[PDB]
């Protein structure tokens, strides 16, 4: 039977699905927490990791089954348990792996193992090419600190879609959630630079809640403008 710890999935479009995993941290609650699987012509690219090795290996299996295509490479978007608690999954199952280069240093700090792999990016937020080669149509952006110092967001080229991470809440939410390595000077102006970034992304899928209109993005960054 299908249990509540087992990893959902959703077909956002004909090649994009979101997978959620409920995840629990001690003296919290359970949460849920989503991340990208794309299909790219023979193989599959994915955005994050479930917050643990056994949800993640849940995914791996659920692609295996229902897709039938390699995964060639994930990116991982902060150094988080959340978005990283599946690296030794992901690297049994011998997926090349990549996060921000500020991610990998961050990674013993945070108790989650590195990427093999380090994204770089331009002043201008946008990852440089040398680093992500073969990324099909997943296009990175580094918009500033907002959630984390490193936190990075992904555009989905032909599609509706960009992948704002913890960064981005959704329009109803009353809270940007934990603090406490958020950058509260910068989140406002990051959560607009992803916004700025991703012009033609009318769906942003993000960590913590279910998919959304634009208003996400605007709603988030006019929280976090209190924070200044
Ligand atoms: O994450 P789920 O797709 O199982 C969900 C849960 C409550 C309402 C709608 C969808
Ligand atoms: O969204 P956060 O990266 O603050 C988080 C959520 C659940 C578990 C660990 C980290
Ligand atoms: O054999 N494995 O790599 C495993 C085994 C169990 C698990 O939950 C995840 C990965
Ligand atoms: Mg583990
Ligand atoms: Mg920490
Ligand atoms: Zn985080
Ligand atoms: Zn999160």
């Amino acid at each position: 039977d299908q249990r509540f710890g087992d990893p959902v999935f959703r077909q956002l479009a004909p090649n994009v699905w979101q997978h959620t995993s409920y995840l629990d941290m001690p003296g919290f609650g359970a949460v849920a927490s989503n991340g990208l699987i794309v299909r790219d012509g023979g193989r599959v690219l994915m955005v994050d990791t479930a917050g643990t090795d056994a949800q993640t290996a849940q995914i791996l299996k659920w692609i295996k089954q229902e897709i039938n295509l390699p995964v060639a490479l994930a990116v991982v978007t902060h150094a988080h348990q959340d978005k990283m608690g599946g690296m030794d999954a992901l690297h049994a199952a011998g997926i090349a792996t990549y996060a921000n280069a500020l991610s990998n240093q961050l990674a013993p700090r945070e108790g989650v193992v590195a990427a093999q792999h380090s994204l770089t990016f331009a002043a201008t937020g946008w990852v440089e090419p040398a680093t992500a080669p073969n990324f099909g149509p997943l296009k990175v952006f580094y918009p500033g600190p907002g959630h984390t110092s490193d936190n990075i967001t992904v555009g989905i080229d032909g599609t509706d879609i960009a992948f704002g991470g913890c960064l981005i809440r959704d329009s109803k939410a009353k809270s940007l959630g934990n603090l406490d390595e958020a950058d509260t000077e910068h989140y406002a102006a990051s959560v607009r630079a992803f916004g700025a970034a991703f012009p033609k992304a009318s769906m942003i899928v993000m960590s913590h809640f279910a998919p959304d209109s634009r208003a996400a993005i605007t709603h988030t960054a006019r929280m976090a403008d209190k924070l200044r």
